[PDB]
């Protein structure tokens, strides 16, 4: 399959999904003297306490942990969208080094890593068909940088050695992942895309000005994770982001001055 390698990676990945080079990919470079204010942005509407976590896994690409999305429990509203969209997955993106490893990048600037809170749009009643559309999904992106220690994260730190290899899932209940996220939820918009296969143009993203910091240590962590199988030779799940695309005929959108 596809992946992240010489062989593999996303200089290859038009071959198996041309919709790699078409014109709304992500992830894309902010431009902040070029980023627009709209007014007209409203404010995000975050409503996570009721969020029930269920397993948390490694997928041979990254790791994610996964949500009831059966019920209006953890939804994302207002900025751009219209209508409700339910809390799916979470997963990150990160790098062998502390200066690479986000997929937004701002003015060229990369962090150490990229969290990506995924939703989709209630009104196309499963994810399947949600990804079909060009409103489906709702992607909050959030930018770690290394500092200090996140306290919110130690709790998906502490459970990696368990799904260290390809295909390992774990039990991963009372995650709150309202302990993920800045102070402020001011942002940039755009519209995009998936940034694995299938690269869907499905997605509204929603990119957090304000990064959490994390530690050393924390980090550290991820970087052991393996994007082999039990018993394969060892490759470090490391530099598991995609590099930025052409913005083409799109503007990104600030809710701030
Ligand atoms: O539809 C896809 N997957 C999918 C569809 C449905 S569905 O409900 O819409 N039938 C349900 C589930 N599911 O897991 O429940 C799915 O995983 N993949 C996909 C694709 F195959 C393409 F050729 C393509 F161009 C593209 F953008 C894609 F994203
Ligand atoms: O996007 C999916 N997962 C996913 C997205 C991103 S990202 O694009 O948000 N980055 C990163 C990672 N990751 O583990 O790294 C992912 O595993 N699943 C998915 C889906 F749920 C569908 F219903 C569907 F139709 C389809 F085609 C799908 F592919
Ligand atoms: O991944 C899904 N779709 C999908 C993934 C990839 S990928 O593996 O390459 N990323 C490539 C294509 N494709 O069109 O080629 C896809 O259609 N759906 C999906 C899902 F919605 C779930 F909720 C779930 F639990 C699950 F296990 C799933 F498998
Ligand atoms: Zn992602």
């Amino acid at each position: 399959h596809w992946g992240y390698g010489k062989h593999n990676g996303p200089e290859h990945w038009h071959k198996d999904f041309p919709i790699a080079k078409g014109e709304r990919q992500s992830p894309v470079d902010i431009d902040t003297h070029t980023a627009k204010y709209d007014p007209s942005l409203k404010p995000l509407s975050v409503s996570y306490d009721q969020a029930t976590s269920l397993r948390i896994l490694n997928n041979g690409h990254s790791f994610q942990v996964t949500f009831d999305d059966s019920q209006d429990k953890a939804v994302l509203k207002g900025g751009p969208l219209d209508g409700t969209y339910r809390l799916l997955q979470f997963h990150f993106h990160w790098g062998s080094l502390d200066g690479q490893g986000s997929e937004h990048t701002v003015d060229k600037k990369k962090y150490a890593a990229e969290l990506h809170l995924v939703h989709w749009n209630t009104k196309y009643g499963d994810v399947g068909k949600a990804v079909q559309q060009p409103d489906g999904l709702a992607v909050l992106g959030i930018f770690l940088k290394v500092g200090s220690a996140k306290p919110g994260l130690q709790k998906v730190v502490d459970v990696l050695d368990s799904i260290k290899t390809e295909g390992k899932s774990a039990d991963f209940t009372n995650f709150d992942p309202r302990g993920l996220l800045p102070e402020s939820l001011d942002y940039w918009t755009y519209p995009g895309s998936l940034t694995t296969p299938p690269l869907a143009e499905c997605v509204t993203w929603i990119v957090l000005k304000e990064p959490i910091s994390v530690s050393s240590e924390q980090v550290l962590k991820f970087r052991k994770l393996n994007f082999n199988g039990e018993g394969e030779p060892e490759e470090l799940m490391v530099d598991n982001w995609r590099p930025a695309q052409p913005l083409k005929n799109r503007q990104i959108k600030a809710s701030f001055k």
